[PDB]
């Protein structure tokens, strides 16, 4: 990881919170190409001091995204570990998380937009699968919109997948249960069951999000009822825009070995026209 000096980073507005983290917009003063000075917008993720013990895992997640380079993976600029703070310095994606964007723009997003975003996410996951790299936290909040659809010039939307944050393999059980139904059943049974099939399940849940205008599946269920939801082997209801319901249910297979490869998922996606 490239170590960035605290002097070169300026914290600005809070954008929200992750698990044991606070997230801010910031500015990084840097020497760019040809020696030109730039003040670059950045995303600053800060681990809560009270959870400093997760630091390793906190950085491990980010490490996963920087091992490979891909057009659909958010860039990591480096880390600031100056002092007692642990800071991730990442690319600032203009339009932010996809779930917020869907909730705000639901009244003007059709099937073609959803299908393009789904294809891009599936392509990112196919890249990860071919590299045998587990993401571990696919969800609409971790999809970021680089640019919007422009029907005037035919441009499709473009998305990037963000880093997964602290791994579910080390998170407390109640956080895992709160993350049903993104966390697959076998990881609720044993968090060390984290596997490639995990991301296929979570991809199904994320498709449900994309199709549901930013609604959160099973949000009306508390943790005990989410557990019970997995115990009775229920599936998510089809979204009112049901064009992807079969794909969602095929990915959210209670048998991890039966979840389809992302190549087959991409084939299915392309078959809808
Ligand atoms: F606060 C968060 C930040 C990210 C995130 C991770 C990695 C890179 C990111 N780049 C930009 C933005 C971002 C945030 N807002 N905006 C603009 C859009 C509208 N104008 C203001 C800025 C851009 N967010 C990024 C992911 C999250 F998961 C949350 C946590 N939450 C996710 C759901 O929404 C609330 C925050």
């Amino acid at each position: 990881f490239h170590k960035i000096r605290n002097e070169d980073l300026i914290f600005n507005e809070s954008l929200g919170q992750g698990t044991f983290t606070k997230i801010f917009k910031g500015v990084r003063r840097e020497v760019g190409d040809y020696g030109q000075l730039h003040e670059t917008e950045v995303l600053l993720k800060v681990l809560d001091k009270a959870h400093r013990n997760y630091s390793e895992s906190f950085f491990e997640a980010a490490s996963m995204m920087s091992k490979l380079s891909h057009k659909h993976l958010v860039l990591n600029y480096g880390v600031c570990v100056c002092g007692d703070e642990n800071i991730l310095v990442q690319e600032f994606v203009k339009f932010g998380s996809l779930d917020t964007y869907l909730k705000k723009n639901k009244n003007c997003i059709n099937i073609l937009w959803k299908l393009e975003v789904a294809k891009q996410l599936a392509a990112a996951m196919h890249f990860l699968e071919e590299n045998t790299l587990i993401h571990g936290n696919v969800c609409a909040k971790n999809i970021l919109l680089i640019r919007e659809e422009d029907r005037k010039t035919g441009n499709p939307p473009f998305i990037k997948l963000s880093d997964p944050g602290i791994s579910i393999t080390v998170l407390p059980k109640d956080i895992l249960q709160e993350r049903i139904p993104w966390v697959p059943p076998e990881c609720i049974e044993n968090p060390k069951n984290l596997n490639l099939a995990t991301d296929k399940w979570s991809f199904g849940t994320t498709l449900w999000e994309i199709c549901s205008g930013g609604d959160k599946p099973l949000s009306a269920l508390d943790s005990q009822r989410k557990l019970q939801f997995y115990e009775d082997r229920h599936q998510l209801p089809a979204p009112k825009a049901a064009e992807l319901a079969n794909l969602i249910n095929n990915c959210m297979d209670y048998e991890p070995d039966h979840r389809p490869s992302f190549r087959a998922i991409i084939r299915d996606l392309n078959s809808l026209f």
